[PDB]
């Protein structure tokens, strides 16, 4: 059977599952007092994709379809189609569209459009607030909040890409975005489905081991720490590889390739997620050409040293 | 290592030029003009070219500080490298890795974040990469906005890519120009490091292109956008590094339903693709076919027309 790995490529070479962005740093910390169930960059070690996630880095938080005009506003509800312009199936057994925010916050970006007869083009600034009554993916309707009354035309292709996301400096700074806070996918008053399960350490000293990302800030004070649990790189290379896990967990260990050895052990759990020894909030200090690499499948009872 | 590409349809992948989709395959002439893009560059053994970089989410960003030009809300950025560590204009590339390839204005957005407070803002901007005073490979690039006063100096400045536009006042589509490359360091001045201008040898054979559209934000512009090479296929050479047997590895696009094969086409060891066609032709093709790697051919291999 195929050998598991993971591909050799640096923290700041890859890019974040739950935002188009790059990686920036590792990040470990406690996560017992809230829950962490994010939705995109969920991935098995043998390539099964979970949640909300997709193949594409650059359709993350990328909505398309078309535009109605909400009368007596600067308000559009789009109408969701699928990434490649197909008709969205809300049945599908999949917490909303793939590639769909999963936090609470209001994400910054540009709604555009063509239109198809003439090839004439428009872009406004555009936020969508998925923490909205009207925030409804799974039902196939998003409302996005514009600078224009007018300017968009209906039954027009129509693409919002995201930028950033803002906080209103009224109120207490870094409150909004909340990163580990689901939306409600069908809107107000109900309940998510389908979802990949919220992960937690349960091995004593152990804390999840974070994909660090801060993202871009368009006005206000955000919190603009984002987190996944994967980078995309790792999503996409499980899906390319196929390699079935010969235990619920996989030992690897960060290296520097510089000097031949071992920074720190993790395990890469089979349900896609990876964990470290150690107690508190932490930066991680690595080399730049630091990596991770596949050393071998290990029982349930196996310690790390501490990170 | 043996050799292979990735088991991935056309509309899993993403171009190389531009963070989007790709949309479809296109071939057609190109003996008339110049093709030498500059991302989305790099060879089957997984050697990196002109201002190629890995992942598809820094393509034709910009990060860096920015100061306003006086008496207009224009700003000039002095470029950063992608991680804030500073820019070496030393460096044998054509200009900061993921830097545009092509003559154009790009609209996005630049956003900023102040240090010590946390505030932060987000402003329309342009670059116009045909720009005198676009000068990447010396560290500077010039934004139009729609301020004169939010920015502040010596503080982290990202721009974030979303679009073209044209002036429509004058003939549609026709800009941006997509096979026109910038003067990277600005006006009179000579590229440098560049990947290599790309033509079929073979007779009857033509360039495949992976085509994306990309969003229009004003008037009419050209939005077809052509990379020689999907950004996961530069990702999997790289990981890859497979030695090359020969200068022209076989593929056969194959539809998984049937099992049979569509077309066949040449991926060259310097990392492009050609065919068998005579003229401008938009490929139909099932949604689900791929590419599949079948052998090393020698310069002699005369491909089935599609
Ligand atoms: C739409 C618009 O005209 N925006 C201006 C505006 O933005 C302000 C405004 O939205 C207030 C409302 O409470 O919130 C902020 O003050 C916001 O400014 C933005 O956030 C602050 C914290 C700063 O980081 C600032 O740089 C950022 O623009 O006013 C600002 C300047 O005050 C700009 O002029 C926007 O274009
Ligand atoms: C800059 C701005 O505020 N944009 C407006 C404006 O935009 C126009 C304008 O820039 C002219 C200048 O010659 O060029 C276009 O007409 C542009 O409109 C954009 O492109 C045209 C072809 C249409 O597709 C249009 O929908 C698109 O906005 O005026 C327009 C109204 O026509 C909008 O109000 C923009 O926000």
């Amino acid at each position: 059977s195929k050998p598991f790995s993971v591909p050799v490529l640096t923290v700041e070479e890859m890019t974040n599952s739950r935002f188009p962005i790059p990686l920036e740093k590792l990040f470990t910390g406690p996560s017992s007092a809230f829950v962490v169930q994010p939705q995109n960059g969920r991935c098995t070690t043998d390539g099964v994709l979970l949640g909300t996630t997709q193949l594409s880095p650059v359709n993350i938080c990328t909505f398309r379809g078309d535009v109605t005009h909400i009368t007596g506003s600067r308000n559009y509800t789009m109408n969701l189609a699928s990434q490649n312009w197909n008709d969205y199936d809300p049945t599908e057994e999949i917490p909303a569209p793939l590639g769909t925010p999963d936090f609470v916050g209001k994400i910054q970006g540009v709604l555009t459009q063509t239109t198809r007869t003439d090839g004439s083009t428009r872009g406004h600034k555009a936020t969508v607030y998925t923490g909205s009554a009207d925030f409804a993916p799974k039902l196939g309707r998003v409302q996005f909040e514009t600078d224009t009354d007018r300017d968009f035309e209906a039954n027009q292709n129509t693409k919002f890409t995201p930028v950033g996301v803002i906080q209103d400096g009224g109120t207490t700074h870094r409150n909004e975005p909340q990163q580990w806070v689901l939306p409600s996918y069908s809107g107000r008053n109900t309940h998510n489905v389908h979802l990949a399960p919220a992960v937690a350490p349960t091995f004593p000293g152990e804390q999840l081991l974070f994909f660090r990302s801060t993202m871009p800030g368009c006005s206000g004070y955000p919190n603009m720490d984002l987190d996944c649990l994967l980078p995309q790189e790792w999503v996409q290379y499980f899906y390319q590889e196929a390699a079935p896990a010969q235990s619920d967990v996989a030992l690897l260990r960060f290296v520097n390739p510089d000097t031949g050895r071992v920074l720190f052990e993790c395990k890469l759990h089979k349900s896609g997620y990876v964990t470290v020894a150690h107690t508190g909030q932490h930066d991680l200090v690595i080399p730049p050409n630091g990596y991770f690499r596949f050393d071998s499948w290990v029982n349930q009872f196996y310690t790390l040293a501490p990170m």
